[PDB]
């Protein structure tokens, strides 16, 4: 519109209806200018790094990227409560999102000062990656996304890509990809730009937790029609056969198994015990492509410990989040959050445990009956498993890779797996040369205005909801805060201003039967 | 019609529209009498073979077949470079076929000269397996299709199949099926046999090779919000966490992983090599069925080597083409060509690798972290895989068989898996009595006219096309024809009219994103 | 149709309309298996030849083809006398194309004898390449064209291409082509082909011969308003000029000025002349490409000899018929009749002379004007020339070379240039196998059936004709027998029934002015 004329308006609330929640947040955003409007190539020697597993090849883009991808983003502390406390299941059905207000800033240092003034006539430039052309990173749990608190305000996270690589070398089939051969939206202050999604259908995130297990489905009461190899040795070959009943519920006939396993290492988070040396890699769970070894991290959704070891925790098969003011490098246990997945313990199998026993051999008069621990096991037959809980400050969604196949594409970190996810939304401040020179020169410009840009983004996303309609007479478990006094309120902001999460919250707290 | 008309012209061609590409092919075949117009039950025993692992049960039908079940029987050379460097997917569509222009001669031998002269009378029967009554044949990759070169002429192979077996003996349960049993038309030189087919729907064949690998798919400029166990001693248990971000990719977490793997023993292709033991059995991988020991062959999709160790191939997980003129029994390594499947090594494990680690143990101050190598891993979820390419030598379809279950039935030796495939064309000359006794004999006619057939077979197949629509900026790799001078061009006929395919090609060339 | 009727009638005649003339003419054609059924490569290496200018690379193939692209084949000499004596120029317009009366023979060989018998099942195969997709043969003096007598029985010419070369070698650009690749038609001996063909505008022949100079076009009584420097010495620069008129005409000033040239070396057609040296090729006027030196043959179209000089021939600039039993190599001058386009010294310069002369310094007081001879002279702005003239046994039209860009694509042998000619009209027998062995061989089939196929191909082209009207008035030159008595009728047979043409006949008797 105009320079005078506000281009939106702060749209930040939840809207519950019966069926459906409509969640919308905006944020105060600034963008810079990133690799001094350049594209740079990109790998492990640029940053220094030697290690093959680590090797990489790729390229910085000078253009920012607007992530969302985090619950927290969308719902606030009681809105998750309410929707954790009253609902079976809920997933994402549309998307709007709008970018307004936009400032772009001018910074001028003469010595040692600056100083910062509008550049009415410059542009930004922003264009949504609907086709799905270029590298998806908003399926990794990066940050940048926008604050858990409205008032916060972020800077925008720059875009970079991976291609091919070996070792810090490119091959041909490497992929360079420019940001400039789309078509974008060139916004001056008084221009907005916004466009809707749709997201493809998905499954309801299981919010509940089993009431029942897996091994205890049967009735109580009544003994089976089958019967079970019993004995088998007089104390001769004597064969000796029994109803199988609930006296004896381990050996009874059982029409579905628990889920697939990939065993991990366990490791204590009580002060005070001595380990027996450095395992935290060599001791790792991985998986290997093209001669790179990649951690198995969180690898497939397993029971975090058994009951009553809370204590003990997969190596690298839980999701852990820093609490606020963490440090990024080697921070004591007590300066993270550690996720457990203890409520899928009645389907899936222990992280830290042996998916089970299988005959390795022919018993015979003269070879006693051999047994192997199958540390890890594939898909078969009558599996049945839950993913991954999601939390307030989880990821959302996740890409599913364009493969020719896959099992199950929910993403392993947790949330809903998606062949075309809300597409990547890019923006860059529009380059504004210096003064160049009185005589034409070929070379290409290096001699920019320093400019920074900043405006408010809102995005809003209908979610729909799975009501819960148990005939369970007893209460249920319900997330709940703490009425004991404390020095600050959980989930609010302290005496600096500063917000924080004080713990992983996740969805599964009612209940249903298997 | 008649016999001085031709029922039908040759038609060898192929068009080229937008998203469509229609292939014709016709070829002339000659059809001998099989087994003297007998069926006749076959068996290792008949063969003379005593080993259990190649013992087999089954009969020997009189009829031919008619095969064109590989991609040379439709695509010429130019067709196929078209295709694979301009398309990022096909599948087939529709089928035309048409037999024609029949011709059955009579030969009579006097004293060591045999003439040859036309049978006017004579018939020809043919019939399609519609219903799938018959078993399937064609899903193996036997000899006997349509010549790669449209001027040679081939042998209609003969048609055989196998039924349960104990040893050499036959079961109860074994089936005898009888082909003129079916209603099949009778074909004079006048007359004229075609049918079409619609295939069912199909997934488009991953012509691309991914420009991104599965372990690289995070922006490599901004760290995540999960953290990983870095530290444990202190050089007591303490543990440390840190960020993981791109200076350690490793240890980042992913939502998905690359598919399953069944361990293949490496050879190496480099001659002076000294081998330990003759292995090429008692090192193979292999599946047993009944107490029947059959090799893993290709197997599982895997990366056929990692990078820059193209001088490796998997014992059995490779399809293995013949050259031009190559022997049957014990030809030297430069007699064969060895695909290799190193374009799926950003999705697929490799072959010759361990899929991953996995923890073994509960590490303790008294028990050292354990991890054991997995060699063979299942389905798991979040598993994401490229299936095997196809080649212009390779097989198309194959016949899904009809069981309760079956997981991703994409044949493994490459191609389109269907329940309904192309039926099976059968074929037969129908004998001819010599002259009988003068006096009635209740016993079978055992003297026969002597006689074969000859005619044109035309194929037609509409192909759907997959168009690319790549933002990559630098050129894509390209199959290409080398320019610089050869005594033959590649994929021509010799000075002796010999036609010969020199390389195996694929189909992955083009690029995108994973 | 059926085996017993005929599917085509003989049609042979010559209708003469106002402006139009259409002939007719049928031969009896007999087709053989050429090279077995198979595809060659074939290179000067295969021929034994290792001279580089003769070096070659290409394929032989078992189509044969038809032929008819030289005046005989369907202009009788009465015909062509009426043409040539009546009209001043003629260019075809439209064909027409038959293919009937297809009979297929097989022969079977005992012991010295061969026994020939109908094979009524077998079929031809004829195909024509209207899009011009196959390389053109047709644009050389080739032989095998439909005999100019109409009961002599011709050999169909077998097919064959030639592709870039290095060498005997072949390089990665060049091409193999299959005809098998080719939609055709298959003809039994009940069956018949047709086609019509229109002829792409091209400009008339000039039959005619130029009655005017180009150097004697002025008004031989008025004097030129023009001036010329006639004296330049006194016996000081004393400059002096003189009207041009007619008592010196070389002098007068022109606006045009005849064609180019190519000087060729001249030789005497006298017996008893001494030359210095073996010249034929040493003196040969020839073009070098990618370094492989070609004769100029036939080259620009110049006037063979001066006046009075016809004992004269460029040694490669006129064509070169045989007379009737001419043998293939050094043959002597009687037994060949040598071509001249002495009509053409009108306008073009002569063969074997310079086309002028060109000041080569500046004259001065110290330095004798020079002047250097013109031996090749490319066009100029004002030039103006007459193509070679075409003969009743020389070719009628070539395929103008698909380039970027040309200069008056007059084929240099005479005729008609065209960017579409009459397309390539290939035929061959469908191999027929012999009996295969019973059991199955992959191998494709190398036993045939002996056969060959015989029939009537009838070919008609309308010719537009252009009519003289010239106003003079004393009679023209014409084209006629000679009364005197001989001992055999001129294109007429011999008393063994040998047909033969005892001269060239060109088309240019009468005249129009320039």
């Amino acid at each position: 519109d105009g320079v005078g004329s506000s281009s939106g308006n702060w749209h930040c609330d939840s809207q519950w209806l019966g069926d459906r929640v409509i969640t919308t947040s905006t944020r105060t955003w600034a963008l810079p200018t990133y690799n001094n409007h350049l594209y740079k190539q990109i790998s492990n020697s640029t940053s220094g790094g030697s290690s093959n597993d680590n090797a990489y090849f790729g390229y910085s883009t000078p253009w920012g990227y607007f992530d969302f991808n985090r619950f927290h983003c969308h719902f606030s502390p009681r809105d998750w409560q309410r929707l954790i406390n009253n609902n079976w299941g809920f997933r994402p059905k549309r998307l709007n999102f709008k970018l307004f207000n936009i400032q772009v800033k001018e910074v001028t240092d003469n010595n040692g000062v600056k100083t910062i003034a509008n550049n009415l006539t410059s542009t930004v430039q922003v264009f949504t990656d609907s086709d799905y052309q270029l590298p998806y990173v908003l399926g990794s749990a990066h940050e940048g996304c926008l604050p858990p608190f409205p008032a916060d305000v972020f800077m925008i996270p720059q875009y970079g890509y991976l291609t091919l690589n070996d070792g810090s070398q490119a091959v041909g089939r490497s992929s360079f990809y420019c940001l400039e051969y789309f078509p974008s939206q060139m916004l001056r202050t008084g221009n907005n730009f916004q466009f809707s999604y749709e997201f493809e259908n998905v499954p309801f995130h299981s919010s509940y937790a089993h009431s029942q297990s897996l091994d205890r489905l049967m009735n109580p009461l009544i003994d089976q029609y089958l019967y079970y190899l019993s004995k088998t040795i007089n104390g001769q070959q004597t064969l000796k056969f029994s109803v199988a009943g609930p006296s004896n519920m381990a050996v009874q006939g059982r029409n579905y198994i628990p889920g697939p396993s990939y065993r991990q290492q366990r490791v204590s988070t009580t002060v005070t015990q001595a380990a027996a040396s450095e395992f935290a890699w060599p001791g790792a769970s991985s998986w290997a492509l093209n001669g790179r070894n990649s951690l198995m991290n969180p690898g497939p959704a397993m029971a975090s410990h058994k009951e009553g070891e809370d204590r003990f925790f997969p190596l690298s098969g839980s999701l852990i989040f820093g609490k606020q003011g963490t440090g990024r490098d080697n921070v004591d246990a007590d300066k993270v959050m550690i996720t457990n997945e203890e409520e899928i313990k009645t389907t899936n199998p222990v992280a830290t445990e042996s998916y089970g026993q299988v005959a390795t051999n022919h018993q015979s008069a003269q070879a006693q009956a051999q047994t192997g621990w199958v540390q890890n096991q594939g898909i078969l037959p009558g599996m049945v498993w839950q993913d991954r809980d999601v939390y307030l400050q989880g990821p959302i969604w996740a890409k599913i890779p364009h493969t020719d196949g896959n099992f199950h594409p929910s993403p392993l970190m947790g949330g809903f797996g998606m062949k075309h996810p809300p597409p990547q939304i890019l923006i860059k401040n529009t380059p504004v040369p210096a003064d160049p020179p009185t005589a034409f020169n070929k070379d290409k410009l290096n001699s920019f205005i320093t400019q920074y840009s900043t405006g408010q983004v809102s995005v809003e996303i209908e979610w729909e909801l799975q009501k819960e309609n148990s005939k369970r007479w007893n209460p249920e478990i319900q997330y709940t805060s703490n009425y004991y006094k404390s020095n600050n309120v959980e989930f609010a902001v302290n005496t600096e201003g500063v917000y924080s999460e004080p713990r992983p919250i996740g969805t599964r707290y009612l209940t249903r039967n298997l």
